[PDB]
């Protein structure tokens, strides 16, 4: 069926749960068991949310070479991303650690540091311009550059420094800051208004490695953000664009990483941000 019209057809039946249920029963299974090897335990937030071995970001290292990221190739589309979870206080020097090796431009943050009255992520990025960030463990330097602010969103250049070659890269930090602590955003304008200062920037585009996008667990809003990128540029490449179908196009991203989109609200929300998204975009 379309989009829009599938979509008033679930809201009308109340069958969210039962959809999103038969996208839980169909997703891939694919081993995990580097993640699970106990020398990797402070590595992992959760212990229910683990990188595929095929799919898992390796860190070039020989000691231990384990994040909890994974690659998501989209071939149609032409896009990849990696998805991984916010960072730990014995991972921040790994999470910049792969930025480096993987040459991405930006990184995408979709949580604060503190919601719900608990720490959802370590502060792993400097604050202010005259207080550098120095990780000891890979050799690494990270410079607060500019801060713009803005009432959804915050934007900030940084400058990665490699201390070992003494080559400098600047990263783009895109902050999405009002998700609200429960629930999904009423309206999707502010959400896509986000996606497409993240593709304007050129963190999206293939001259670059893949953006790196995170929430707490880097499956529920982090799969919603990719999600929508992915069925929104199908529908500007296909002939007939009504023939994109956002439950395939998710399970094909469940082959890379397991739980992508955490509840029935959230696979809602998706439909609608397409669905408006579908609109602004023509033309
Ligand atoms: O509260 C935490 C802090 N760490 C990351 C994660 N959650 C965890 C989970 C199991 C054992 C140890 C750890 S940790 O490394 O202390």
């Amino acid at each position: 069926m379309e989009m829009e019209k599938e979509f008033e057809q679930i809201d009308k039946s109340g069958s969210w749960a039962a959809i999103y249920q038969d996208i839980r029963h169909e997703a891939s299974d694919f081993p995990s068991r580097v993640a699970k090897l106990p020398k990797n335990k402070n590595r992992n937030r959760y212990r229910d949310v683990s990188p595929f071995d095929h799919s898992r970001i390796k860190l070039h290292q020989e000691d231990n070479d384990y994040i909890n990221a994974s690659l998501i190739k989209m071939e149609e589309a032409q896009r990849s991303y990696i998805l991984t979870q916010g960072p730990l206080p014995n991972t921040v020097g790994h999470f910049w650690e792969m930025v480096w090796e993987q040459k991405s431009r930006g990184v995408v943050m979709l949580n604060r540091v503190m919601e719900k009255g608990s720490l959802k992520c370590a502060q792993y990025w400097p604050q202010k311009e005259e207080k550098e960030m120095i990780f000891e463990d890979t050799n690494l330097k990270l410079t607060l550059i500019s801060e713009d602010i803005k009432s959804y969103y915050t934007v900030r250049q940084l400058e990665l420094e490699n201390l070992t070659t003494q080559e400098t890269r600047e990263i783009l930090h895109f902050h999405y800051t009002t998700w609200p602590d429960f629930g999904v955003p009423e309206s999707p304008a502010s959400f896509l208004n986000f996606l497409f200062k993240v593709r304007e920037s050129g963190s999206l585009s293939p001259e670059h490695g893949p953006v790196v996008v995170h929430c707490s667990a880097g499956i529920g809003r982090s799969g919603t953000f990719c999600l929508a990128d992915t069925c929104l540029l199908l529908m500007d490449k296909r002939k007939d664009p009504s023939s994109v179908d956002i439950k395939k196009v998710l399970l094909e991203m469940r082959k890379f990483r397991m739980g992508l989109i955490q509840t029935a609200d959230q696979l809602r929300f998706s439909y609608l941000a397409v669905i408006e998204g579908a609109k602004f975009i023509m033309g």
